[PDB]
């Protein structure tokens, strides 16, 4: 079984991506099978889909690692985190790589938490990406629900849903465990060392497993809100990011205060 | 031991790298070793040594397998190269890709010999890049020879040369394998098949071995010409490429007349 681009823009169409959609996508590109022009031709299907009005995103991140900014010898030696030249983390795959690397894509500002974009808003969605609580209000994130955007999990694990992270930061339960981090961006055109604040989206909250997004979004799922679907042939997710983030809040708030 | 843009730039210098020289890199990047900014700390540490008027290149190539270009049922379904669009091949490694997606490169236009190219004359390596024969003179290769430039071989395997086959263009010996082929390109900004030609460069001439670069790679150096050392932990090779050439071209054409 081969994917062409017609071929993917139809079972992108048949899984609920419309004309001017916003979509934040997650992908596992191994699952899609044979594509003739590779996995651009899923880029191209889903703009295609969607209109040059419509926006495709993708999790960044970046490449620095721990062991690493924390090593103190190597701390002159880590180039600074640069939206137009540092490459997406590789535990993302390739797919924000692809959309990164693409002619016209954008990348926001908030290292850990930063995002590509490529389309008519992705202007809209990489601006004013905050440094501190990357996953809050002001991100590609929050601007996702503000849009009434999408989430498709394309042959992606489940607890990969980036997007429940911002449910994470606005959902009111207690001891949220804050993190404390010193990264080095540029200030002025020069690398400079920064301390970072945000809420822990490496760990889960203390008493959930680490794959509990997985049961979140298949509980959402369960009650008809989404849709599955084959996109080549990866099993397929696309839910609604307002509807979404609103039951994950909601779960949240209430496993909460079930403390004593 | 772990390499840095300081410690690859004085290993690039202690190998012959100098102002302003134009280099053609082939790269086993995995066999540099651990580095702290990843394998762009190679490219920058290049630059640095360089500086802004000499120019990187890679041999980005394309990705259209001869499986999916012949098959005809598929033909429709195969996007045309676009050389700002088309992904390098990937058994070049993720070198050439590397500086094709680095901000301020530049990629050539005849696809199957396509180079990626960074730097201050990186407008004119890749400018006017014949679609026949895009090995000889008017290529990317025929302007490194003019601009006295170099080769070297980051890592790789001395065989992967692709100066070498400049060379084999230029050579006067019997029975060059002629090569035709179609491909799509960019006609008037639209897909349009075109035949190719161009002297084989995938095949040896009949008579010798595929890996026959690395033999004159070999006797090249032990003429005392090249320099041998090492990148990180990679053992390297750099040469000069209008020696190379003719070099090997010398070596082509006295094969040749032991024939009849
Ligand atoms: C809680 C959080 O926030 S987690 C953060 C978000 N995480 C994510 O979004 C990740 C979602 N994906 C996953 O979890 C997947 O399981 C991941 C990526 C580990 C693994 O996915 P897999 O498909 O192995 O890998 P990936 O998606 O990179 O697809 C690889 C396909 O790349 C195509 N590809 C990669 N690079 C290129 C290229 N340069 N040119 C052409 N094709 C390429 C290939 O077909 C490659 O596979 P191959 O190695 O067989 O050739
Ligand atoms: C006849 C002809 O003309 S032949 C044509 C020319 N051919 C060439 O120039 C190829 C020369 N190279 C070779 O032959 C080598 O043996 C090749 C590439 C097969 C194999 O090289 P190897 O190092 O495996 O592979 P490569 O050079 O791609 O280095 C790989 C890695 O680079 C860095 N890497 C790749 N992608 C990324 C990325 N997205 N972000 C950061 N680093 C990356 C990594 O460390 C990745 O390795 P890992 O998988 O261990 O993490
Ligand atoms: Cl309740």
């Amino acid at each position: 079984r081969v994917s062409t681009r017609s071929s993917l823009a139809e079972d992108l169409r048949a899984i609920g991506l419309a004309d001017g959609d916003a979509v934040l996508v997650h992908a596992a590109l191994r699952k899609v099978g044979k594509i003739v022009g590779g996995p651009d031709d899923i880029l191209d299907a889903m703009r295609d889909v969607i209109g040059p009005a419509g926006t495709v995103l993708g999790y960044a991140d970046w490449q620095l690692e721990d062991e690493i900014r924390d090593d103190p010898a190597m701390r002159e030696h880590i180039p600074a985190f640069d939206p137009l030249r540092s490459r997406s983390i590789r535990d993302n795959g390739f797919w924000p790589e692809l959309i990164r690397t693409t002619p016209g894509a954008l990348r926001s500002a908030s290292p850990g938490a930063s995002m590509a974009a490529i389309g008519g808003e992705a202007e809209w969605f990489t601006a004013d990406h905050a440094l501190d609580y990357g996953y809050g209000p002001r991100s590609p994130l929050g601007k996702l629900v503000e849009a009434k955007g999408k989430v498709l999990m394309l042959g992606a694990p489940l607890d990969t849903m980036t997007l429940l992270a911002h449910a994470e930061h606005l959902a009111d339960f207690p001891n949220k465990r804050i993190l404390r981090y010193e990264a080095p961006i540029l200030v002025d055109g020069e690398k400079v060392w920064r301390w970072f604040e945000e809420f822990d989206t490496s760990d889960p909250p203390d008493g959930l497993a680490d794959d509990y997004f997985a049961g979140i979004v298949e509980e959402f799922l369960a009650t008809g809100r989404g849709k599955r679907g084959k996109i080549g042939e990866a099993s397929s997710v696309l839910v609604p990011a307002d509807e979404i983030v609103a039951f994950a809040v909601d779960w949240l708030e209430r496993w909460g205060r079930t403390a004593r």
